């Protein structure tokens, strides 16, 4: 059960911060959260990796299981920030009043990280739902 119960609460964080970066993603209004989140979430990734990289270690018996999914992630993850600033640069236009103002890039960039997370919590989840030893 802890399995599960492990993996969930590591699920808050992880859509969550997913879920704060659509806001400016959507609404990029370059007044300092672009930066703010982007040392934030690349941050909290290292750490959180740390954790779920100690449960799962190499030494006597090498098989990692979430970890090489984890670790596959912040690849994706970490070029996906460079990008969103690139764009940042061309893009000089930021103008404040509302909502609504952002890019089809973007979006495309969000849907897939989107998708990228179910598929992967599902991933090892179908890979050994059991909680047999290996």
């Amino acid at each position: 059960e802890e399995e599960l119960y492990y993996g969930l609460n590591l699920l808050i964080p992880c859509v969550l911060i997913s879920a704060l970066a659509l806001l400016v993603f959507l609404l990029p209004a370059d007044s300092g959260e672009k930066i703010s989140l982007g040392i934030t979430v690349l941050l909290s990734l290292t750490v959180f990796m740390l954790l779920v990289a100690e449960i799962m270690p190499s030494t006597s018996d090498s098989s990692p299981s979430i970890a090489q999914y984890f670790a596959s992630t912040m690849i994706i993850v970490g070029l996906s920030v460079v990008v969103t600033v690139i764009v940042l640069q061309y893009h000089h236009h930021d103008p404040d009043g509302g909502e609504g103002g952002g890019e089809g890039i973007d979006r495309l960039c969000l849907m897939a990280f989107s998708v990228f997370t179910i598929i992967c919590t599902i991933g090892i989840l179908m890979s050994a739902p059991n909680f047999v030893e290996e």
